[PDB]
């Protein structure tokens, strides 16, 4: 499933609803610790519509429990992520992913 | 594909290579003129590495044709951008994108 561990608390009142645009900064790491991606490195937040954007299950469930301003670590089992195939050229088969996510704003 | 039209020239000899980080300022518009994003509004340059599979095809092939210091208009057909899916709620399905880009430096 996904495990959420808070690094910094958010406001505790404003949680993402379906149809809202979540603006996040994330760093993705494999369970071993190799960073494979980061929006923070591109200097550009990832914006997606919760419910409309096709994302791995762990991300959808994990961000849904975060309130605005929270920074959390989501550890996602491969069945909640890219499973058995992985994502060619970026995620290996059967990988557990660790995401450091900050929910910056809901539009 | 990507059409690159010069607004102001670069040095004419330092072109991005695979494995280098392009640092750019840009504004992105849908072809009807609607602005959907800009690094200037975040006041941080956008950075991405060539070959790292982290930007749409139109960025990699467009910037590969620019020299440092160049400012250019890039027109990107949907098949070199978000295609038939778009980026729900930001980029519509089958959108041609127009970017005003300045390649500031390579690192
Ligand atoms: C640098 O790009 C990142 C993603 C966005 C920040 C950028 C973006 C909008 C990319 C589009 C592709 C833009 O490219 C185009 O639209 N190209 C258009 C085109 C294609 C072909 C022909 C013509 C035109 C995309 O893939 C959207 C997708 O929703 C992302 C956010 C999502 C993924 C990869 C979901 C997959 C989707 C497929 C499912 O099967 C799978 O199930 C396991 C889940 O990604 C995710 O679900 C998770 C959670 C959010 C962050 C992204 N993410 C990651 O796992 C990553 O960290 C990752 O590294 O993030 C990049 C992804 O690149 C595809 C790959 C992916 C491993």
């Amino acid at each position: 499933g996904v495990q959420v561990e808070t690094i910094s608390p958010g406001d505790g009142r404003t949680f993402p609803k379906r149809g809202q645009t979540c603006v996040v900064h994330y760093t993705g790491m494999l369970e071993d610790g190799k960073k494979f991606d980061s929006s923070r490195d591109r200097n550009k937040p990832f914006k997606f519509m919760l419910g409309k954007q096709e994302v791995i299950r762990g991300w959808e469930e994990g961000v849904a429990q975060m309130s605005v301003g929270q920074r959390a670590k989501l550890t996602i089992s491969p069945d909640y992520a890219y499973g058995a195939t992985g994502h060619p050229g970026i995620i290996p088969p059967h990988a557990t992913l660790v995401f450091d996510v900050e929910l910056l704003k809901l539009e």
